[PDB]
């Protein structure tokens, strides 16, 4: 908890902000709150899946960059197996538009 906490003290500044650019209020503080919970009591796939689900667009997902490096070291293998497909989806929404 404590590096994660520490790393999302530091960051949040950043995330919120970028968040309140892309999102309404309702869902910054939806995303604030999913953040905070996962890096006091863990659990990575309950960060994720409410956040693929609020990030629906592939400017909303420049939030997972910030809130990665808040992500406990045994927890990134997962987060990726869940975000790098999305990442993935995301470029093809670009491209094909
Ligand atoms: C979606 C967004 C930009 O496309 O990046 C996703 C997010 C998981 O960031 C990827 C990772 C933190 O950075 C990869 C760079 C540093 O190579």
């Amino acid at each position: 908890v404590n590096e994660q906490v520490q790393a999302w003290e530091s960051r949040r500044p950043l995330i919120q902000d970028l968040a309140r650019r892309l999102l309404t209020d309702d869902e910054v503080l939806a995303v604030t709150r999913h953040c905070s919970r996962y890096v006091h009591e863990g659990g990575v796939e309950d960060l994720v899946r409410p956040l693929l689900a609020i990030l629906d667009r592939p400017t909303k997902l420049l939030l997972l960059r910030d809130i990665r490096s808040v992500v406990a070291p045994t927890d990134l293998g997962r987060f990726d197996s869940m975000v790098m497909p999305v990442e993935l989806e995301a470029f093809e929404a670009l491209k094909s538009r």
